[PDB]
């Protein structure tokens, strides 16, 4: 709830992010700057803002309260919004690739009549805005290069993980043999854990002058495990979550994804069960999807996940004991409350 | 031909670029690193390499010959390859958006069975490789941040121009009223001139320690005019070029693009001619495309372009007289020979 209390100030900072990214007036590019406005306003607004808020929360907890001036706070909010622009970049492009229908309780940007594959460019523009903001707000700060490199490396890591995800789920093809626990863990580490958990904390760290490689290493050790659980929960909720809460309809089964659920199913299924999965997974047909979900419940995977969450919670807590120091344990515990 | 003579060394450096971008062995990401190899090898190889070579040529002409050690040359070749990775990023994604068929004398990457919209991620990976290479080769150099920012700003500029291009060509809609000379010039300035001409020269400049804002301003003044002509010639060749040479089939007419040709047509057409254009432009049907081309030749636009090229050549030469100094005129004249 340190989140709920940073939230409203964070969110109302968006008008400012937009204003400053539109103050590029070169009246010739006006029309394009109007399209970027639309893209920002549809695509970085409507989510929970947990990643960006994490930057703002950690900043408050890591920076000497006396050093938390109005300007250095403005920068923290900006850097928070940079993390959210990164997520918007990935979501817009991934919804295209995944043939998704809805996101954050509206139709996907690319599904909007008049948009379509132009959304590929809109998504690149959102990524570009990250670096314009880091320049506008942070160029004179000691950690400038630290942040640029962090965001660029995070993106690379995320794209490499998405590569592994897509390679593991070739379309129109059967292959449950690809869906291993080792593969799953690598996927989610790269595609999710680095940018969703390491990135926002590291960002705050760099901003507070904590640049030591051992401190980042120790932070990473906790944050990457949190990231893995988070992706696992996102997988479970793809099928068993309520779209009123998730804000989107799940496609993992028909997309032939190496989801946590399918990996657990394969670990538990009998040869017969295996064959049902083989016949029905990775296909567009509602009755086929329904059969897989029936098999998952058949195997009580909702209960397996509930037990995994508890085991994971306990393990993450152990890691925080082991690795949090020299940083305030609250930094990690705020995050843990948010996700468990 | 300073190009032809830098070329073979530049091109053979590619195996090294690839090797070092694959030496990320984390055996878990092996499969993804294999996909990146494929993507590099299909998408950054098969073009003329003029943009990357321009970095290498300008570097030779701008750097004290005594300062041209083996290491600082390796960096010049790397930075050249960075410009080519930027072009590969844009081409892969733009071919998707433009529904293109072929590029550089093969089928487009995304049209390859097994690829499709996954190419969106492959293209982002290529962009990511730029920054991994700048880090691997250039992180300890004084101009590191200069280069990072140049590449990021160039991308932003290019994406903003593509935004204007796509907004000016709404699909399924008539509108020749959008196709003005003022609009055309803004489009090509942003979408083409900055990254194709300013970027590679500026890069060499920064590498040679020439960072003064007046020197970059003067360079820009010539390079941006060259860029505009280059896009004009690319437009003309979209329809009237030979696909054996261009390596791709032109879609500007059926894509409803604000091309140089359509702008000139509109300036010259009678009300009747206007109506033929209105009925036939921006549509998929071969007979409709054929009618527009017939109207263009009807108006002798090939001859208009031939005269424009000569006028443009003379004007660029005047600009080089005016603005080249303090830099070797050869820097700009090599480029001019390459494009005219
Ligand atoms: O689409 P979401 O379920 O929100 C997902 O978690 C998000 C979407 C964008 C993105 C990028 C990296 N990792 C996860 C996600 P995905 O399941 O696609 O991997
Ligand atoms: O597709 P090409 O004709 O090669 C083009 O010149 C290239 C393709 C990628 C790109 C990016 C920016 N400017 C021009 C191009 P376009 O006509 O699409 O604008
Ligand atoms: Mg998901
Ligand atoms: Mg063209």
């Amino acid at each position: 709830d340190v989140y709920a209390q940073e939230k409203q100030d964070f969110v109302q900072h968006f008008s400012q992010i937009v204003r400053v990214l539109t103050e590029d007036e070169h009246p010739e590019i006006g029309d394009a700057i109007a399209r970027l406005k639309e893209v920002l306003e549809y695509n970085a607004i409507g989510g929970k803002y947990n990643r960006g808020l994490t930057v703002v929360v950690a900043f408050r907890e890591l920076v000497e309260p006396r050093k938390q001036d109005a300007d250095s706070l403005q920068r923290a909010w900006t850097v928070g919004w940079c993390v959210e622009l990164l997520q918007a970049f990935f979501l817009v492009a991934d919804d295209i690739m995944d043939s998704s229908l809805t996101r954050r309780g509206q139709i996907c940007w690319y599904q909007k009549p008049g948009v379509g594959l132009d959304a590929i460019n809109d998504a690149n523009l959102l990524e570009a805005c990250i670096y314009r903001l880091l320049k506008l707000y942070c160029r004179e700060q000691p950690y400038y290069l630290n942040l640029i490199e962090l965001f660029l490396q995070s993106s690379y890591q995320t794209e490499i993980g998405q590569t592994l995800d897509l390679l593991t789920a070739p379309q129109g093809n059967v292959d449950l043999v690809r869906f291993t626990e080792k593969r799953y863990k690598s996927i989610v580490k790269y595609k999710t854990a680095f940018y969703s958990f390491y990135l926002p904390i590291a960002a705050a760290m760099y901003m507070a002058g904590i640049d030591g490689e051992k401190e980042h290493a120790n932070a990473k050790k906790i944050l990457l495990e949190m990231g893995e659980f988070f992706q696992i929960q996102d997988d479970y909720l793809d099928l068993f979550g309520d779209p009123s809460v998730t804000g989107k309809i799940g496609t993992d089964i028909q997309d032939n994804k190496c989801s946590w659920l399918v990996v657990q199913c394969l670990q538990r299924a009998t040869p017969e069960q295996y064959q049902i999965l083989k016949e029905n997974y990775g296909q567009k047909e509602a009755e086929k999807v329904a059969r897989v979900k029936a098999l998952y419940e058949e195997l009580d995977l909702p209960a397996v996940f509930l037990q995994y969450e508890e085991d994971s919670y306990s393990h993450i807590m152990a890691l925080i004991e082991q690795y949090a120091a020299p940083l305030p344990p609250a930094v990690f515990l705020g995050l843990a409350r948010k996700i468990y």
